[PDB]
């Protein structure tokens, strides 16, 4: 069942179901199965273009008495084109209506980079590059803070913020609500020891995304590394009579991180849940940490010149 305590007093399920790349015609069934299997945490976002269909499943399980709303922990994220002051509430209310809820448990700033407002998620000029907004992280944070004061979201947090951008928020004059969660990419090829040690020292819960290395990212190459087929990680799994995926999901949990693997496949959704009944030794953990290559799945390469691009700093 177990769960981590956030700085607003709420409890966040350490395992959750990710929904990026989950087709609209498959994800409702996926979330229904997840909730049946015992998932109490769904990770969503407006930019995934499937929140209506995630919301159909959540509504069905609520009507069915399988779960009450307080048992669920629903996360969504504010996209980059909605960073302006006047647009944050609207973006939150659209997500709430698609998911058919009246509050979110956690609302994240998806990326620290703001884009020009409009219908395109990645707006382009005549040269072909992303058009930035002149908004900054602190004004976007003040808008997120008033969503807490209005009752639309219980906790607010951030995603893909480096340590200096987190510092900015923590040092902000008149700061009312601390970031509850920083959601970052984390697996054995990108272990993130410095950013995790920093967030944890400030009471910020870390959520690991792409724990299996995201084998279905649309920009995948044949010569890219594969976590799931890594023989060294295969060997650790075999020693524990588990799968490589079960080892890769257990790895962040023992680092006190929240982990959110994605799947639309009912048998893998089930498999990914059976991770509470075994332990990796401290030797296993230290071995998996040694596999760090500093390799990112999600590098947002089109925004490399944006003033708030997060990955130029070391951590
Ligand atoms: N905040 C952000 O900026 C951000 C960025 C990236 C990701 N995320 C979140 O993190 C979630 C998880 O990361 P991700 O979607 O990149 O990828 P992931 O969870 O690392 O991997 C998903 C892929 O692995 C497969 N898989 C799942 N379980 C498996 C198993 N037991 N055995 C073999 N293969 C398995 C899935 O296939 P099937 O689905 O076909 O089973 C899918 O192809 C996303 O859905 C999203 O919610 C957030
Ligand atoms: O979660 C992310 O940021 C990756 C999905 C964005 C694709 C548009």
């Amino acid at each position: 069942a177990s769960r981590l305590l956030l700085n607003n007093g709420a409890k966040m399920p350490i395992l959750g179901l990710g929904t990026w790349k989950s087709p609209p015609g498959q994800v409702t069934e996926a979330v229904k199965v997840a909730i049946d299997v015992g998932y109490r945490h769904i990770d969503c976002a407006h930019v995934y273009q499937n929140e209506n269909e995630v919301g159909v499943a959540i509504q069905e399980k609520l009507r069915e008495q399988v779960v009450k709303r307080e048992e669920l922990f629903i996360v969504s994220k504010l996209w980059c084109t909605y960073h302006e002051k006047g647009l944050v509430k609207g973006a939150c209310q659209k997500t709430l209506s698609d998911l058919k809820l009246d509050y979110l448990d956690l609302y994240l700033i998806h990326w620290p980079t703001g884009f020009k407002p409009g219908k395109e998620f990645f707006p382009l000029d005549e040269s072909g590059n992303v058009v930035p907004s002149d908004t900054n992280i602190l004004d976007t944070w003040a808008a997120m803070e008033e969503l807490v004061d209005e009752g639309l979201v219980k906790a607010i947090g951030i995603s893909n913020f480096n340590h200096l951008q987190v510092e900015m928020i923590l040092n902000k004059p008149g700061l009312k609500y601390k970031p509850a969660v920083n959601q970052i990419e984390c697996h054995p090829y990108l272990t993130q020891e410095k950013l995790i040690q920093y967030c944890q020292s400030k009471g910020i819960v870390v959520t690991a995304y792409s724990p299996l290395g995201s084998p279905d990212r649309p920009w995948a190459k044949p010569e890219d590394p594969s976590l799931l087929e890594d023989p060294r990680i295969k060997a650790i799994a075999a020693k524990h009579n588990k799968t490589t995926a079960q080892v890769l999901i257990r790895f962040p949990m023992q680092r006190n991180l929240v982990v959110i693997p994605k799947s639309v496949t009912p048998e893998r959704i089930a498999e990914n849940f059976k991770v509470f009944d075994f332990e990796l030794s401290s030797q296993d953990m230290t071995t998996l940490l040694s596999y760090n290559r500093n390799w990112r799945v999600c590098a947002l390469l089109s925004c490399t010149s944006h003033k708030d691009y997060p990955f130029h700093e070391e951590f």
